[PDB]
């Protein structure tokens, strides 16, 4: 099946989702100085003070940290969007080295990773009808960058030995997103998709101008990660990122 390997990876996946070649696929490099200052564009509306994380799974290609979303618990609103979208998970992306690991780029930067916090639009009642349109759901990018530890991610940190290979899952309860928000709200924004398989064009995003810093060790962690399931040869989750794809005329416009 797809993966990240150079048999199965990003440029093999056309294949079976020729949605791949698409008019609005993820990522993509945020060109600075062709983003468009949008005076129009409200503050992201962030309230994640009732947020209820339940567990954490290696699904295989990253480890999800999955919340209730059967409430309006932890929602973002405002920005460019119209509307409720509701916190169902968050992932990372992330290297082999420093050097890489993010989707999105900065005038061709790349970054050590990249954190999305995938939320659906809720006036459709489920993520399984929200995939399905063109404003479904709501991905807000941050970007990490090597430096200081960041607390907030050491209790993500501490349980991935738990979930080492794919299938595995451990309860997660009372993790509190809000320690991974940057201080700055400042974003760039576009029409786009999801970055793995099945590449529905369903995604506004919104990425943080602002990376968060985290120590080399807490990435370190990450890399120890397996895409294999237990008992089966050892492959280390690394790279799971999927390279820049053709802008085609979108605009990315910026709220700063
Ligand atoms: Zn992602």
């Amino acid at each position: 099946h797809w993966g990240y390997g150079k048999h199965n990876g990003p440029e093999h996946w056309h294949k079976d989702f020729p949605i791949a070649k698409g008019e609005r696929q993820s990522p993509v490099d945020i060109d600075t100085h062709t983003a468009k200052y949008d005076p129009s564009l409200k503050p992201l509306s962030v309230s994640y003070d009732q947020a209820t994380s339940l567990r954490i799974l290696n699904n295989g290609h990253a480890f999800n940290v999955e919340f209730d979303d059967s409430q309006d618990k932890a929602v973002l609103k405002g920005g460019p969007l119209d509307g409720t979208y509701r916190l169902i998970q968050f992932h990372f992306h992330w290297g082999s080295l420093d050097g890489q690991g993010s989707e999105h780029t900065v005038d061709k930067k790349k970054y050590a990773a990249e954190l999305h916090l995938v939320h659906w639009n809720t006036k459709y009642g489920d993520f399984g009808k929200a995939v399905q349109q063109p404003d479904g759901l709501a991905v807000l990018g941050i970007f990490l960058k090597v430096g200081s530890a960041k607390p907030g991610l050491q209790k993500v940190v501490d349980v991935l030995d738990s979930i080492k290979t794919k299938g595995k899952s451990a309860d997660f309860t009372n993790f509190d997103p809000r320690g991974l928000l940057p201080e700055s709200l400042d974003y760039w924004t576009y029409p786009g998709s999801l970055t793995t398989p099945p590449l529905l064009e369903c995604v506004t995003w919104i990425v943080l101008k602002e990376p968060i810093s985290v120590s080399s060790e807490q990435v370190l962690k990450f890399r120890k990660l397996n895409f294999n399931g237990e008992g089966e040869p050892e492959e280390l989750m690394v790279d799971n990122w999927r390279p820049a794809q053709p802008l085609k005329n979108r605009q990315i416009k910026a709220s700063f």
